[PDB]
RNA sequence: UUAAGUGAAUAAGGGCGCACGGUGGAUGCCUUGGCACUAGGAGCCGAUGAAGGACGGGACUAACACCGAUAUGCUUUGGGG
């Protein structure tokens, strides 16, 4: 789903970084104390920051 | 009845033949891996950090294969359904 993320600007970037990297973070700390019920939520999180970091690399040369 | 004479059968265990089992992995058939070559490509990698490794990445992950904090994967151009 990169043609979102190509439909934003550099500092939006940055920060929906911080959004998703949050997010690992209590996802991480649900699954140790018995909870979250849907599981792949986690790899998706992972590929998406990836992705950003990816377009990120692109477009600063 | 008494004398003189002749005397089988009976296996604690063993042998030979036969019948059925147990152990053990020979023989037959088979291939997932090898051996000797032919024709074609290619004949170097490295301070822009190599060859080879250590440690990590999975919902559960001891091991092997893959991958490197963007970690069981990211973008892009083509094929395929």
């Amino acid at each position: 789903k990169v043609k979102e993320i190509r439909e934003l600007t550099t500092a939006e970037m940055l920060d929906k970084e911080k959004q998703l990297k949050e997010e690992l973070f209590n996802l991480r700390f649900q699954l140790a104390t018995g909870q979250l019920e849907n599981t792949a939520r986690i790899k998706e999180v992972r590929q998406s920051i990836a992705r950003i970091k990816t377009v990120l690399r692109e477009q600063a040369n």
